């Protein structure tokens, strides 16, 4: 509440704070009480067009694409250092907005910084090839540009974080952005551009669009002057918005849900494996894109394991993001909630066992909140829409297995492939796993973590391309081939 | 006599379609006439394949990439076979220069030099395969390994254009086989001809069931399955940019990744301080090989006033004395173009820019002479006296044709090159090479030739800027479309977190 | 016998097979029996001169060195193809010349075979790099260009493998080499000569000098022409080349001995423990750089692998190479021999078992040759000069350790680091313990592999540089940096 | 001025500040007045044993080499931001004890926070290779880790310069350092320790030795545990200390000196040219690595340029390096000096001319200082003494060219092969010579340049390795093979 009384209200366009063409506004929600507590600009699809436009006009002077990478990298480290500065004021400010925990929201802080840093440091080190020409007498060189302009779309669960991905890489290359994030949690990201402005970028490389996807986003994808379109969010409007980039074979970027396996072996430490089903299943709620939500064991243990897991599900405690004893929150909308006990309904209508939870919380203290507990749903198998689809919500299905190959199979069983993990203690076991999973991020005896030194993105349906690493950056760059020929002869193949 | 052996070659090449180990014919029995564009005669026919035949290779392709007798051989041993498909391809050079020649009509030594091409991309990839197989990455969590293993995307499907059918099939099927994919391909229906005759070599070398396969269709009847179905890891499209966006639109359907090679609008641009004699010379060479039918194609000529009417005057006279006829005569310069169809598309943009106000200077007609009646031959044409509005200008042609523009200084000629919807690639003549490099930096296109025009090679990244494609071929970068990278971090020291209560 | 009809007794000095500059020569010998095999040139210093002074005239040239990378990949993979023709002609030479099983020397030619592949395959694959310029106005680049001239010295153990890890990057990156192999082995290396010899490479850019190095070395290491030693050799000789190589700061890439521990766990396959003790201790007689002289094996199985491994020994067949029975053949010298048996002494000296062999063997058929006994010694520690140097003979010793830590501690214990074994099946513990030993090589649960995709050297005294993989090749490539200021402008520091 | 005041006058072993073990100590003189400006320890040979036995005791703790890379990131990250907090008086420093202008410095100084920003960067970017394994049921990884315990060994003219292109890989990769600067410029070195200090490293992470190479050399190069020397020097001193290095077959990264070209060409900018004579042999005095001591100009052009360069090296100010005025300060010592004057009977003698200067100048306020005269040295060849030896000082010799291929044989005729320059308007002609040049650094219109993106090191006799960019950190590497077969199998080679 103190943290907004001097957050801007509004969009940021060619270097300048603006309202909506049209004036209009929206008000931001609190998930834990569903109280009102900001007010902002929800621009039209011309403000989108505008900004587009600018970053093209930047794009072209050249004053940040044709800045030295070694400066571009000091900038995008100034930026980290800022995320550092404002740690405390940004963590409470994601809290407020998402409903996480706080201690959720320091971790994706440190996070940030350390995505910030990271492409800091990359940004002069890779300026392209030179080849050995099969052609006698010329010189072969591959020359790696800023793509352009980049248009960045991010979700409401990380807000700050999936922008951060996105940021990072766009200006440490010299491209120029136009960032919109969820419309329905702008707080962070606006707080990032009121930073970014401190740190100085030249007139129009960034711009804030702030609005719906469903008005402005159209533009944001099928505009000419994107080269390329970053998105983050659900399959549906990923496919949308790739269809739509089409019309100007825009370049796409998309990180997409996932379907996310948890496999526990007999002979995984017990105790760990149940430590992180709970993990793997509830951080956020369940509304995170690495969420454990399919967890598989094998039938040896599996009675015991849903025992033990359930047991713990009946303690989790619910409530306020700022109260140190919550360890898990409310989750994003009225709407989000509406799709997850649609998803109960779903579950018990294909024969699956609501084995605890599926419900709205009753304790008072929660009855103004977004709260939905933490769920359990057993007797199901692959051919179900509860386990073959993205709930997003604190939810997961325990599914047994018998082999390992089994496993692999069960696990594979989706149209998605953003991560997943195996626990056993045989390691050699785990690794056979590992690589037979198509699963662009695979840990063992782990869940969650993800860093800015690796490249993170979708097998099959969850995704196309990377974010993250090496291959992150790659996203943000094309390659020129400039090919001299040093002593020209002529052909005279058309005779003279 | 040339034509003779060319033709000998047709009597043991193979009419059907190869699935799943086996060539086998049309679903439906249909067919197709294959025609030399030099004569119109029907010299072969082929199986016209339906969606299903394509739908039972993409399955066939999934079977063997999950059975992994390809996608599990070690990479050296992948590049040896792809090493062998190359050895092939030199061996049967000969054979395959007149089979080309026959079937898309550009003269045998151009196909010479294809196959020459062609060997070397396949022994590139060959060498390329053992050479990456990921990182080791520095984890920021102490107690943790971290690794990127790269792996084969899974299953892919390749189609490509007639313009030079081997050639585009190659810079697919070489990364795609080095890799472990399991591919379909289908090659432009009216010139199956070399992409059958790689794939009896293929077959030859010996690889496993249903990790290669080879659909003959249409497009339009088959195409769909091709791009839109649920199996298929990757789409590799060569092809003009209509069809490009529609398998785009397509492929998203299933979140399909795309590797697109589109046209281009490719600008010459020559200054007045450049060797005169050579810019002209590749001012022809750019315009005219292969009838202009070639993506890399000069057809927007850039020249700069002072010496534009020269310019027009000496590429007038020359584009006079270019001889035509048959590919397989050693006289032979340029040849017909592809098909009836699309020499109608030519003669259709010759209405368009005398309607726009623009010159044709000359050419723009069929030729007269006698012993090219009965081809789909089209005189070579240069357009003067136009401008960047101009739909003669601002589209791919894909013909024997070339526009004229003049411009005064450095900045307009990056500014008149640059305004187009495409970048592939591109020139620029100059002696003064610290401005060609000023020029090339400023170009928006995947490939930029200062004093050269045409070359590609497997060493390096061949592609489009703007909408003249999506991703690259040939390069390590070419390989890279094949790949998916995979993160597998292990935790070598868990311990519980407790964040949940007890 | 009739292979050495046609084989060639010459050196090879720019393009012409000849003799010494003063006629002087050698006699073979084959160690099964000691008798004179074939009569080789025993060149003059004088004779490595000119080629040197050669290779660097072709060099200059740059008919080979300006030849496209892709051309002279082509060429390098012709070699490779030459050595798969050849495959049974060149296994029985190499099997006669150092009297290893025929087996083994099949095995080497498919690794030549695959050597030559490997760098054919990596000779147009990375010409340099663009670097993005911390200087506006400025184009950087980074050319990687071959070395020059390169010396390449190597061992009698594994002839015809040691010269195609040399002579393969050479050729591929365009240097230009002269060759020496060990005075006491030429004949493979003079059979590759002639066979790239009929691929076909310019005037001097190969070169074949035989003779001792005790009188030719010298020439080789401190040429002013040369920039690049590479030698494969004992490590005081490695002293002794760097050593002069320093008179003309000239590059050394050194491949030296080692004192390779095997380590064994209790939790570690027994069987496949004693069959890798086996392989990894007499493979070649144990004259072998990746041999596995020192065996670590912990406390708790320490007696019962100690009975199982000396019961195996006893029952090692001797003979000939070219006999399908023979599983162990001689060692290579009289010299050499000697030197094992001084070993014996010292080893009992010091207060160490001979558990069994320790000398010569009796059976007739084996009399006449220079054959000594597989060993194994015991009692013994790290302070012993037995445990510490490297004997290269069919020979090892056993230490035993009760933890891991102490393992590891013993397995550094020693001046060297070429590669070493870990046996458990607790592959998270082999893991851990990979990470801490100082070897350029570390197998888990096997024990001897190498190939060209990876490189192979050492860490401490068992080297410098690398041979196989890219690193290989990058001995043999020198970076260049050309920086072009593309709007040079005048600085005005001194007065006008 | 006041600097001096706090500054440390001990050396920094083991976490403290120490005397020599003799407590002997050494004066400190600045060369414009001859002045003793400080008096600092001079260690003694077991102070550096003691420093090298604390390196490794800290580098096999692990603390700084198990430290994630980035977090080692983050540390030399630190220490660049000490450097500019601390520029001026930074610059001063190195003023005052090395003679040279105050705005040489800054830029020094500027370069220094890039050195280790660079490679703060870098520091977590690349941690080896997986490898595509040509054995079936094997996984084959490439692990970098830091080479181990480092001696760093730095000359008098850019002393702080030259110690962080070794102190800022050496710490990113994790490794332990022992630094000796030269004895006669101690200050900033001195400084950048206490610097460290402040930033926090593990005890034995970093050590200062003062001394005399002459006393403490042997030891930084000979000893057994160090893993890597990396000297920047003369090129005895280099030779010295490979020798030496080779007892222990340690590694070796050399930067010596050289004979650098200035090719001028009749078609190259004319007073650009005749500006970056003067800066390529003047700056510093002469007393740069990449000094273009050695002209190369066109015959057409040959007469017009030595006029306008004579005229202008007349005009030069000499004086104190504080005093804004000054273009070109003194000597850095009295026998340096003296080098410098018996080259002038040298060149005299052996037929050229002393066209200006040569001499000490006359002038009152640089009587006391260590002044020598720019130099101009024509009538000169290849075949002289003054034009094959590295001077060191303010002296430039100039030689005529008729053609292309005769300015690169001349360029080339001389044993060594660091840096060198070509002017010329024809940038085609310029990139055909630059590719003939065997110079690790060619500069197309430009003189001096140098950053920490690119690799800067020689070719020939002017040194082994590189430093600067990814080479640079590669020095401080090494890589191991992690070979696992994961089907273990027996062989059963030999007889059950
Ligand atoms: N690191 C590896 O990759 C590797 C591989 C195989 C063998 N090796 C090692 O090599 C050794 C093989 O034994 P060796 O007896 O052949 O070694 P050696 O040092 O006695 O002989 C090696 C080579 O050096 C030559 N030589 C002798 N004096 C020389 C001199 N003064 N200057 C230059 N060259 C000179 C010899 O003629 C011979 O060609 C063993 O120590 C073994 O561990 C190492």
């Amino acid at each position: 509440m103190e943290l907004l009384k001097h957050l801007s209200q509004r969009q940021y366009i060619d270097g300048e704070w603006v309202e909506s063409a049209n004036k209009n506004t929206r008000d931001i929600i609190n998930p834990y009480n569903q109280e009102v507590i900001f007010t902002v600009s929800e621009g039209t699809k011309e403000d989108a067009e505008r900004a587009i436009l600018a970053a093209r006009r930047a794009f072209e002077s050249g004053e940040w694409s044709q800045e030295t990478a070694e400066t571009r990298g000091k900038k995008v480290r100034a930026i980290a250092d800022k995320i550092k500065e404002h740690r405390e004021a940004l963590a409470r400010l994601e809290t407020l907005d998402t409903g996480k925990t706080l201690e959720e929201s320091y971790a994706d802080m440190d996070d940030i910084h350390n995505v910030f840093m990271y492409f800091a440091g990359l940004a002069d080190k890779d300026g392209g090839e030179m080849i050995d020409s099969p052609i006698p007498d010329t010189e072969s060189k591959i020359v790696k540009e800023p793509v352009g302009v980049v248009t960045q779309i991010t979700p409401w669960n990380y807000p700050l974080l999936q922008a951060s991905w996105k940021i990072a890489p766009a200006l440490a290359t010299g491209c120029s952005l136009v960032m919109k994030p969820s419309e329905i949690t702008p707080l962070t990201t606006i707080r990032v551009f009121e930073l970014m402005e401190e740190v100085g970028f030249p007139k129009g490389t960034i711009n804030l669009i702030l609005g719906a996807g469903s008005e402005v986003g159209d533009v944001m994808s099928g505009h000419k002057e994107v080269d390329l379109v970053s998105f983050t969010g659900s399959i549906e409007t990923g496919k949308h918005i790739m269809k739509n980039a089409a019309n100007n074979v825009t370049n796409i970027a998309l990180e997409l849900g996932g379907k996310n396996p948890n496999i526990i072996f007999d002979d995984a430490d017990f105790e760990l494996a149940v430590d992180q089903a709970l993990n793997g299943g509830y951080f956020h709620a369940g509304q995170v894109c690495s969420a454990g939500s399919r967890i598989l064991v094998q039938n040896s243990i599996k009675d015991k394991f849903e025992q033990a897991l359930i047991d713990r599900v009946k303690k989790i405690k619910l409530g306020n993001g700022f109260d140190a004893d919550t360890e898990m929150g409310p989750v994003i909308s009225t709407e989000h909630r509406n799709k997850i006990e649609s998803y109960m309904d779903v579950a018990k209508a294909e024969g699956a066992t609501i084995a605890v939870g599926g419900k709205r919380p009753d304790r008072d203290d929660l009855k103004d909140g977004l709260f939905f507990e933490p769920t359990v749903i057993t007797n199901c198998d692959t051919s179900m829409r509860i386990v073959q689809e993205e709930v997003f919500g604190p939810v997961v299905t325990v599914e047994g297995f018998e082999t390992e190959q089994e496993a692999i199979q069960l696990a594979n069983d989706s149209i998605y492939g953003l991560a997943g993990a195996v626990f056993s203690k045989d390691i050699g076991k785990a690794q056979r796993v590992a690589n037979k999973l198509k699963l662009g991020t695979v840990w063992i005896n782990d869940f969650h973590p993800y860093f800015a030194q690796a490249p993170w993105g979708g097998y099959k349906q969850s995704g196309i391309g990377r974010e993250l690493g090496k291959e992150g950056l790659e996203e943000y760059l094309v390659s020129k081939h400039i090919l001299t020929n040093t002593n020209p002869q002529l052909v005279n193949w058309f005779s003279k």
